[PDB]
């Protein structure tokens, strides 16, 4: 699928090895560090609780053959053959046609930039099957931009030569043949500051589909060039902000000023992933212990500009730190459907969020412990006053609801309505407030 088709979609990402089993325990993984036992089956039969949280699409971890202790998929041995710890090909094909018959896509993880660790140099059995075909190892000088592109991945992941024609042209038919074998709808690109920049807008195309692209960064002056040759990427430029103000008290200047430096900075801001939580930060209550600060963080995620993804595991208030911690299994909590976040993200994400022709208009009253801007035909009104706050707050409205308007709350049933251009309120525990014309 192309970008259009993705501008009204939210992406549940998970990590494969730690979603779902097919054989159904429950039981806890002793050793977070090496294969759990995900696989396919097990994401297939919980697409129910996905999409009851209004999730229509799934990123799900890198497909191929890796090397010893690559759960999560990023170590590829051999990229022309599966990580037969995750299922056979059938299940993979299957799970797919099961996304797509409920209607959601299926983003595919992909890494072009290396391979897993080699014992010894031992190039045994890889794609890239000789030391000639990495560029020689050395440590990264993050301050050098070629030495990002040229030197090894954590001092130990074989940098391939991405300046040889030949191995361009095989990463092309890698990425293209597994979006045309397994049939997915969209890509998220590992690495993508590891590469120089002028290869990826070939590989989007050998790919074919919408791409997501990982630059690791939070300078937007950074980040926004990658925009000219990927579709999209992750915004790691929003991330940093939605942190400060939710996890650490910025004042919401913070947000509105990092929003303005994304609009100056990429070219079309519509299409960045949006993101609280992934797979290499620790979890927002990790760092903040505060339900009330996290709802309003993931209100203002899934509902601000952008595309959502919200990272597995959030909707069971999960709370690991530092990688692996942070990889959690899932299925210790059976898939309760009546846990506190899984309501809360399916009000915001089921209920309240515009499936189609989304529209946003940010800033329409930055405050200091205040946000409102619309979402739809809805007002949202975040806050960082923190749990157990009842202040009274009072927001300008925008130019599309009138005068005399009364507005529902989704979130707490607060009731407001529209005079002199403001709404007044009392918070209810600090919440978000998703307020729906009646
Ligand atoms: C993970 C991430 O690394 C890089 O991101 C950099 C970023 O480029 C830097 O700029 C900086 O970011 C700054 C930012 O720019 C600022 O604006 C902001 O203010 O501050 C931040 C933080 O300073 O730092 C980050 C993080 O270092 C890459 O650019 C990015 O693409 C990466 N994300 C991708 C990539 C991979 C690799 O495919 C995935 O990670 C997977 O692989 C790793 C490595 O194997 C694995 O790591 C775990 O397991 C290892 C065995 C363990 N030890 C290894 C690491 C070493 C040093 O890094 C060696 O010392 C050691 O010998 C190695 O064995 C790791 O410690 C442990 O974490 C991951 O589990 C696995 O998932 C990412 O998931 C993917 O998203
Ligand atoms: C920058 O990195 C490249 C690639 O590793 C290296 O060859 C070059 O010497 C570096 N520049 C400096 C001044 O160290
Ligand atoms: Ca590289």
């Amino acid at each position: 699928a192309a970008a259009a088709d993705w501008k009204s979609r939210s992406i549940y990402q998970l990590v494969t090895d730690r979603f779902g089993r097919s054989d159904g325990s429950t039981s806890a993984c002793g050793d977070l560090s090496n294969y759990c036992g995900g696989d396919y089956k097990g994401i297939q039969n919980q697409l129910d609780y996905i999409a009851g949280m209004g999730f229509d699409a799934i990123w799900i971890s890198p497909i191929p053959e890796n090397t010893d202790g690559g759960y999560h998929g990023y170590w590829a041995k051999d990229f022309e053959k599966l990580n037969t710890n995750f299922g056979s090909a059938d299940d993979l094909k299957a799970l797919v046609t099961a996304a797509h018959g409920k209607g959601m896509y299926v983003m595919l993880d992909v890494v072009a930039n290396h391979a897993g660790p080699a014992s010894g140099g031992d190039y045994s059995g890889f794609t890239f099957s000789s030391a000639s075909n990495y560029h020689p190892q050395c440590t990264i000088d993050y301050d050098n931009q070629t030495s990002v592109e040229q030197c090894w991945v954590a001092d130990d992941l074989p940098d391939i030569n991405t300046e040889d024609d030949t191995i361009v042209s095989k990463l092309h038919s890698i990425v293209s043949d597994w979006v045309t074998t397994y049939d997915f709808d969209g890509i998220r690109i590992d690495t993508v500051k590891h590469i120089r920049k002028d290869f990826w807008s070939g590989y989007e195309e050998a790919a074919g589909v919408f791409a997501t692209g990982e630059v690791f960064d939070g300078d937007a002056a950074y980040v926004g060039p990658y925009q000219d040759q990927l579709s999209s990427l992750i915004n790691y430029p929003l991330y940093y902000a939605i942190r400060d103000v939710f996890s650490a008290g910025s004042g919401f200047s913070r947000i509105s000023d990092m929003l303005s430096t994304i609009k100056s900075n990429f070219k079309d801001p519509s299409v960045l992933t949006t993101f609280v939580d992934n797979q290499d930060n620790a979890r927002f209550l990790s760092v903040k212990s505060d339900m009330s600060l996290y709802k309003n963080a993931l209100a203002f995620t899934i509902l601000t500009e952008g595309i959502p993804v919200v990272y597995y595991g959030t909707e069971q208030g999960f709370k690991g730190g530092d990688d692996p911690k942070n990889r959690e299994v899932l299925w210790t909590s059976n898939y309760d459907t009546s846990s506190d976040l899984y309501k809360f993200i399916k009000i915001v994400n089921n209920d309240v969020r515009q499936k189609s022709d989304k529209t946003v208009t940010l800033d329409v009253d930055v405050g200091t412990n205040t946000y409102a801007f619309t979402h739809g035909k809805n007002l949202i009104v975040v806050n960082n006053y923190g749990s157990g706050s009842t202040e009274s707050v009072t927001v300008k409205v925008g130019d599309s609801v009138a005068d005399g308007t009364k507005l529902v709350d989704a979130v707490s049933n607060i009731t407001a309505t529209v005079s002199g251009g403001s709404i007044t309120f009392s918070l209810k525990d600090g919440l978000p407030a998703l307020f729906v014309p009646s």
